[PDB]
């Protein structure tokens, strides 16, 4: 009762988005936008914005809230999907959980089969830790929204589904995210000045635990550990539409290095005062360009969260002349606004 | 030290924002901006963004921290003034507590002496405590964001500085905001599924203790408190900069009431949970809509924060069509935009 009343919570706060009833979902009032791509992502509650304050004109069409942490269920995003498509085909942005990864493969399948054109871009930026609790190879955190927002502006632009794919994929490919924790959402027990180095979103155990000394020094371990654990080959899975199969892909991170400019995003994981990420940011960006860094845009604030969670994240996200065209291009949402 | 990092940070974060030095104050990178009245306000630090996410056009032209909690000290105020103005004048905004009063006041008779054309507004918005802490009178909290936003429209449209005063006061007449905290930040203690009903922004106490049953019903009491408390005379000082000398005014505020149309503002102390606030913002429509309030526009998520403080409070305002078209009119901020 306490989700269905956030929901109409929002809906009644944003009349530019529409909520569906049996089943639950959420679509932007104009839907479907005809001769777009149209862009649908999902995943457990408690992540807010992510994924529901992303729908809106340049970004999603709409999203499936799940349960407190579990996936949506597939009829919500066979449903979902069905509304939306503008008959220039549907993409599904889908983090690297288990219970998410099959979930939206259902509905995918379905939906090919249905007469619907599709495909999925798999979000596993976190570098932190190889198979998780709910994961098979690496979670998928605050990336997701640069992600969003980039395909966003192209699917906006006119761009075809096999373009908006494409593009998801290497952004994927070239974005790494840490993140750390003060003190658990309500999940599990710090000492005091201990942290929990790595932690999943969903309030899963990281690298380990370790002493807490200066914010200073933790940004510095977090854009350590980016560079240290930025090379990474892992096999994703991606539904094909003209063979309507599902084709394994192997593929291969680079980590960042000097010369690459940069999107950072400073990410509060519930409980951190803004003030703080100010002081992160301000750390972040002497280490990037002792690095070599050039950090082009940022974006701070709480972007993906972990219900109530005291933590932050740090995501970086190589970019380069066209992405930042995908950047500054207008976005209409209830978590991003800008341009005309 | 860890205040000048933050500050740093938020001017590597925003190139349209100049940090000055000797004494620190922050200004739109463009100011002085002449020919239209100029907006500055200020305060204890660990509100953000208030007040410095709100220096844009369509807002703020500057804004003056302090120390943690305590008042910005009369030089930044004055230097910060001066800076900013692009000769229609400026005007200072100032939230009710003791410190802030003096300070602005000391730094106005002083810019009235040196040229300046200038003039003051005081937010006493918070319905719940009379004579708090660091307060004569009621507390200057969220409506101050409001008040900000369309007095800035006002300013950036034209409106001379006593149009300009004139909408500030008048605003500041039909008002109403009301706390709630379930913890305090890091000052304060409460046993479990206790609340502190009516808290300051400082952490300061409120009407008393009291069990929290549900979020719905926390809602009602603060809706039923807006109505109960809405009723208020006292007496502020505002400058005179004509006579050149403080001038004392009787003001009364009606209470909300059937017919009224209204802008909602459902604001994150800190450390709630946005899918929580929507909640909230369910029950809020619901309240105001069996009260004959219609909500016309809203903002939901941390605009005037307490620190790390687990709670949120809720802010009315009384407008009409001259209003809602300042409303809507454009606004670039780093915690504000929309528009052109």
């Amino acid at each position: 009762d306490v989700l269905d009343e956030q929901l109409a919570g929002l809906a009644k706060a944003h009349p530019s988005l529409t909520l569906h009833q049996d089943p639950v979902y959420v679509t932007r009032a104009d839907a479907p936008v005809a001769g777009k791509v149209a862009l649908l992502s999902g995943g457990g509650s408690g992540a807010e914005p992510m994924h529901c304050g992303y729908i809106g004109q340049g970004m999603l069409s709409g999203a499936c809230p799940g349960e407190i942490f579990t996936s949506p269920t597939p009829d919500k995003i066979f449903e979902c999907a069905m509304q939306v498509d503008g008959g220039e085909g549907v993409l599904l942005i889908i983090k690297n959980y288990t219970g998410d990864i099959l979930n939206f493969e259902t509905a995918t399948e379905l939906l090919h089969d249905s007469g619907v054109k599709v495909t999925t871009v798999v979000i596993d930026d976190d570098v932190a830790v190889k198979d998780s609790l709910y994961t098979a190879g690496r979670r998928g955190v605050a990336n997701t929204v640069l992600i969003e927002k980039l395909v966003g502006a192209a699917a906006e632009r006119g761009d075809s589904l096999d373009a908006c794919a494409e593009l998801g994929r290497k952004l994927n490919n070239q974005g790494h995210s840490i993140g750390i924790a003060l003190g658990a959402c309500t999940s599990f027990t710090l000492a005091d000045n201990e942290m929990e180095f790595g932690v999943g979103i969903h309030g899963e155990p990281g690298i380990d635990r370790r002493p807490f000394s200066s914010l200073d020094q933790t940004v510095d371990e977090m854009f350590d550990t980016l560079l240290v654990n930025g090379s990474y080959h892992r096999t994703l899975r991606f539904w094909d539409y003209q063979q309507g199969s599902w084709q394994e892909e192997q593929q291969t991170k680079q980590p960042l290095q000097s010369g690459d400019r940069v999107i950072a995003l400073v990410n509060n994981l519930g409980a951190t005062p803004l003030s703080e990420l100010y002081g992160v940011y301000n750390r972040l960006t002497t280490r990037c360009q002792q690095a070599g860094l050039t950090i082009e845009r940022n974006l701070i604030g709480a972007y993906c969260t972990s219900l109530d969670m005291t933590g932050f994240s740090i995501t970086l996200l190589k970019v380069d002349d066209e992405t930042l065209a995908l950047w500054d291009a207008p976005v209409h949402t209830p978590a991003l606004n800008w341009g005309k």
